This record gives structure tokens, sequence and C-alpha cells, in this order.
């Protein structure tokens, strides 16, 4: 699939895009539900964390998969967009759970249509 991480309409590129497309992206892209649930989960994620797509789809993402992002610096920036019904940030993270230390730059941005988010995450 050709979209480039952060790229202003990606919302658009992304809406509606099956599993299998999404599994085309360059890279790590996730969809939550506004509690955290994980609804797509990409090839390229999945490469990045050691994570087996279809084995965390429908795990919380913040309790479960991915508990340092338990932190007001992730989850927090997460919630308050969630409250808001309007999210788009951007930084920098490391992502350290029963996994080597991988610094990545996250892309949090609210979904189109619906109340769904997504987390796009690239190596940095
Ligand atoms: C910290 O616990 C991060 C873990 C993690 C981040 C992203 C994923 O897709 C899976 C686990």
């Amino acid at each position: 699939e050709h979209v480039a991480f952060g790229s202003e309409d990606i919302e658009n590129t992304l809406a509606k895009m099956d599993d299998g497309q999404l599994d085309g992206l360059a890279f790590g892209a996730i969809q939550l539900d506004g509690d955290g649930n994980i609804l797509q989960y990409n090839a390229a994620e999945g490469d990045i964390t050691g994570r087996d797509p279809k084995q965390v789809i429908g795990k919380n993402f913040f309790k479960d998969v991915a508990p340092c992002t338990d932190s007001p610096e992730f989850y927090g920036k997460f919630k308050e967009g969630v409250a808001s019904g309007n999210l788009n940030t951007m930084f920098e993270y490391t992502f350290d759970y029963q996994m080597t230390p991988t610094k990545v730059k996250v892309h949090m941005k609210k979904a189109l249509s619906g109340d769904s988010y997504w987390v796009f995450v690239k190596r940095v």
C-alpha cells in the first residue's frame, strides 16, 4: 500500500480498509476502540513487536498487550483524545514489555467515522 507514515489525510486513506490491505502498509497500524480494545493489528506492527496479529485482536492494548504504554505519556494522551472526540498526536516512545526495548515513532489519530482510533508505529 502506497501510504506514508504521518500523512495528513491518513484517516481517509485507511478508512474501512480490511485486514489484508492494512498488512500492505510500510508501518505498523493498530485500530483501537475508545476503551483501547484492539480491532485491527497489521503485519508490520507484529514484525516490530513480536505479537501475532490475530491473537491480540480483542485484547485491551493498555491493560493487557502494552502495559509500558499505560502512562500519561501514551494512554493518557489516548484517553484525552477519546474523551474529546478528537486526536492527532505524534511522539517517540520505547516499547519494552517482554521484548528487547525498541524506540519508535508513534502517531495516534482518530479514525474518520464512528469512534475508533489509529495507532501508527515506525522504527526510529
Ligand atoms: C509496552 O509495553 C509496549 C508494548 C507494545 C506496543 C505496541 C504493540 O503493538 C505491542 C506491544
